[PDB]
């Protein structure tokens, strides 16, 4: 009902970086050129001293540009609908690299913040719905860092969709997916491998080959990407059903 | 030659300072010390020692300090099997670990000893952990097993490997046997063994014979109630993700 802003922001922010740097992703994904005070700097000014709707897609330019860490090759994963499953299933970038075990994805994920023009230069009590602020306010740091993120992607991209929600499309222009990061894949992506996540015990919504799916199919052999899809393939399913034993998808 | 994590003090606090504000909010509670005291209590228990000089109570004051009551029914406990035990968990919204709470958190997989010169801890090295006396070397985990079994209330979980040749399912100087069933009180009621056949091996410990069955025996002893499983379904399903294939993953 009136949204908070996460507590001591710098101090968090500078924590995970700090964190992250010395001991995490060691052997999964590089360490990045600027230290967590210079990291800082460049993601406080996109939004300090300005009102908590003034910013645009350019605002965290900077920051995305010192974090972007080097991706490895055919291990990029995006998602959409589904965060539980497909975060389970990379496994901590063992076997996929979300944006979440990115630097910039892993430091504010799950933070809210935003600027206000009096000192301290950002707001403390209270944060807007951003459905009040313009789209590339709302949508300028999660925008952004999905875009430097799939502009960094090589080889083989892999996207997982629900194809179980009858009010939402496994594929769509609209999603962070659609708007982010499929249209700023670069021509050292080779393939996009979609996952189509069908719930357990639930009706089957989407399926390969049809509607969304072939709407995107289209989109992407027209980006001269090879295509493919599979439906709950047998490594996925496990993993739903570990949660739920008894579903009659997952009978011994 | 072991080489100490760097900045301790730095990864110290900043994984303290994200833990605090923003890590498992829902599922364990905050401790009233601050991060810095908290560090202080920590640093004071090895520091300008022989980095060989210490002992179970090394780290009480930390403990006491660091010690989060834990809800009921949650608590695991686990041996030979840390990657299923974590993944089984699911970071604390199936059951907690050590590796959940603050000090287990704060301190996973880092490395750090004393010195008796300035600045009183190594930056450089670490004794082999093999060269320094039991008590010593298992002076911090061990008191961290013995803090948070004291804590358990309800029903305890016992997470095991049973296909070790070389290593009993239950073993009077594991951490289990040595710092965590001894500490269980009377806020336990059960402890419930999930056993792990893993998948193309051979079984080796099965439920009520050989360590399983002086575990039933000493639980019940102790006035608690006892169950043991193996590979319950949710757990092989969770083995079968990661490798699909294996004859015990056969599906209709
Ligand atoms: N919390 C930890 C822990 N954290 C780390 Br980084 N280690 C730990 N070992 C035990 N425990 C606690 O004690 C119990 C398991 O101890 P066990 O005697 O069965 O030991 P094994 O499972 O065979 O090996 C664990 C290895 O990882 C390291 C140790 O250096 C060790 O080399 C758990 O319930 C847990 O709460
Ligand atoms: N732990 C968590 N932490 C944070 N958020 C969590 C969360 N858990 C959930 Br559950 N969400 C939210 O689920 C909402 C629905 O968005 P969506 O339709 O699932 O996917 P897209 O629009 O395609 O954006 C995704 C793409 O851009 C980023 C990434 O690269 C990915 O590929 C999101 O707004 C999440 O905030």
């Amino acid at each position: 009902a009136a949204i908070v802003p996460t507590r001591e922001l710098e101090n968090v922010f500078l924590g995970r970086c700090k964190d992250y740097e010395i001991t995490r992703y060691l052997d999964i994904l590089p360490r990045v050129r600027s230290d967590c005070s210079a990291l800082w700097k460049d993601f406080f000014k996109a939004f300090s001293f300005k009102n908590p709707c003034d910013l645009d897609l350019g605002s965290y330019k900077d920051f995305f540009t010192s974090a972007q860490q080097q991706l490895p090759k055919n291990k990029v994963m995006f998602w959409s609908g589904v965060y539980d499953e497909a975060h389970d299933y990379a496994n901590t970038g063992r076997k996929y690299i979300t944006l979440e075990d990115t630097l910039p994805g892993y430091m504010l994920n799950s933070l809210v913040w935003c600027g206000q023009r009096a000192n301290p230069g950002f707001n403390e009590k209270v944060c807007p719905d951003f459905k009040t602020c313009p789209v590339q306010a709302r949508e300028s740091f999660w925008g952004m860092a999905s875009s430097s993120y799939a502009h960094s992607a090589e080889g083989e991209v892999t996207y997982m969709v629900d194809g179980s929600n009858p009010k939402v499309p496994a594929y769509r222009p609209d999603s962070f997916f659609g708007k982010y990061e499929l249209p700023n894949l670069t021509n050292k992506v080779t393939r996009v491998k979609v996952i189509v996540l069908h719930r357990l015990g639930e009706k089957i919504i989407e399926k390969c080959g049809a509607g969304s799916l072939l709407d995107l199919e289209k989109l992407v052999k027209a980006k001269h990407f090879a295509f493919d899809c599979v439906e709950n393939p047998r490594a996925v399913l496990f993993l739903l059903c570990s949660d739920n034993p008894n579903a009659r998808e997952c009978r011994l």
